[PDB]
């Protein structure tokens, strides 16, 4: 019924999460950790100091959030404009992806939908390691992964 921290990646770190039957990703910006609606639903984030409830919830936008558990450090937003960014993925793979307008960014090279399957709220970094967007779809034909669809940094404020 709530949302544990299993794991993370050491990129700033970004998190693991996990339901009793789903796993994905949370990346921390702003003081808030945020992930995706279609792997956490409204659940609480758990922990020892007790569930955690969420401080924002968009279930257009696919997003949510919890207060940054303590020691989840946030990730600086980016501000360069870059379009060439990179997607993490729950495995530490860093996958380069060109920005094609807002929320869509090209892979260089298509990749099998498997691998990017449970890196939902990973986040899109720029050259300079900052984040410019959160995984929330992919763009699949034929199960392979030729396109990513991504919530904008700049929707990752607190109100
Ligand atoms: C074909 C496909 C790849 C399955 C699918 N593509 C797709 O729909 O592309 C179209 C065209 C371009 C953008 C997109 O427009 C529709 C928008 C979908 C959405 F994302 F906004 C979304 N809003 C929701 C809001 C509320 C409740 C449920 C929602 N469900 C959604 O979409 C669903 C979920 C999303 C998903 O699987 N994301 C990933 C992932 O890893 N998840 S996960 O961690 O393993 C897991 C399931 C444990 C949580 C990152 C991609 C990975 F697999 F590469 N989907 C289906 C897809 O990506
Ligand atoms: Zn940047």
């Amino acid at each position: 019924g709530s949302v544990v921290i299993v794991g993370r990646v050491v990129l700033g770190e970004v998190q693991v999460l996990s339901t009793a039957t789903q796993s994905f990703l949370g990346t921390a910006v702003n003081g808030v950790m945020w992930s995706v609606y279609h792997g956490a639903g409204g659940k609480t984030i758990s922990g020892p100091k007790g569930p955690v409830n969420q401080m924002y919830t968009n279930v257009d936008q696919d997003l949510v959030g919890w207060p940054a558990p303590p020691g989840v450090k946030s990730l600086t937003p980016c501000t360069c404009g870059a379009s060439d960014l990179y997607l993490v993925t729950r495995h530490a793979d860093v996958v380069p992806v060109r920005r094609r307008g807002d929320t869509r960014g090209a892979l260089l090279s298509p990749r099998p939908i498997s691998t990017l399957k449970g890196s939902s709220g990973g986040p899109l970094l720029c050259p300079m390691g900052h984040v410019a967007g959160l995984f929330r779809a992919a763009v699949c034909t034929r199960g392979v992964a030729k396109a990513v669809d991504f919530v904008p940094v700049e929707s990752l404020e607190t109100t």
